């Protein structure tokens, strides 16, 4: 049922970087799981310019931002092309150790973490808020998967039998206890004003 897989070694690092490093914009975290929810969709909508059957799978094309505060999560949906297994293990598709050592390798010429998405690694940065960050996705022609990890040099990777999502991605923010802000209406508003305001793709927030 539940494949347990460690992280690559520049992951890991990566990961313990974000979770370690003092670095109080940890706000970026919402950006850069916006733009990653951005570019999944633009995928699935590119793929259906050729295949307008890949929206069969549902044709708006959008981010929900989901806050709970009962569960104590901040949760990201996109209705983007989803991953495969094979994308979820393999950095839930990026190409996450190069871009980590370009992202090493920027920090130490001067760049800060809310670059991390230069990168390609902003998925990451999930950890500057989330103790736990999960991740259900569908990729058409693919089961759903949940992606987990609470850091610490593993993820988990298992068929999901929850909510069929249709296709996309669902980031599951288990917030850390102190980071619950990122639950409040005014502040996601503020971060997705802030720092979303151009993406292509209707954002919205959920109330509770
Ligand atoms: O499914 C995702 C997804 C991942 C993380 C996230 O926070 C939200 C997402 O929708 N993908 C799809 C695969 C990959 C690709 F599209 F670039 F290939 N990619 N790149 C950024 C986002 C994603």
């Amino acid at each position: 049922e539940v494949e347990t897989f460690a992280f690559q070694a520049e992951i890991a690092q990566l990961m313990s970087l974000i979770i370690n490093t003092f670095y109080s914009n940890k706000e970026i975290f919402l950006r850069e799981l916006i733009s990653n929810s951005s570019d999944a969709l633009d995928k699935i909508r590119y793929e259906s310019l050729t295949d307008p059957s890949k929206l069969d799978s549902g044709k708006e094309l959008h981010i929900n931002l989901i806050p709970n505060k009962q569960d104590r999560t901040l949760t990201i949906v996109d209705t983007g092309i989803g991953m495969t297994k094979a994308d979820l293990i393999n950095n839930l598709g990026t190409i996450a150790k190069s871009g980590t050592k370009a992202f090493m390798e920027a920090l130490q010429a001067g760049a800060d973490i809310s670059m991390i998405g230069q990168f390609g690694v902003g998925f990451y940065s999930a950890y500057l808020v989330a103790e736990k960050v999960t991740v259900i996705t569908k990729h058409n022609d693919d089961e759903q998967y949940a992606w987990e990890s609470s850091a610490g040099g593993s993820f988990t990777v298992r068929t999901d039998t929850g909510e069929p999502m249709g296709r996309g991605t669902k980031v599951i923010l288990h917030l850390k206890e102190d980071q619950t802000e990122y639950l409040e209406e005014r502040r996601i508003k503020e971060i997705v004003k802030k720092h979303s305001q151009f993406i292509g793709y209707p954002i919205t927030l959920f109330v509770e």
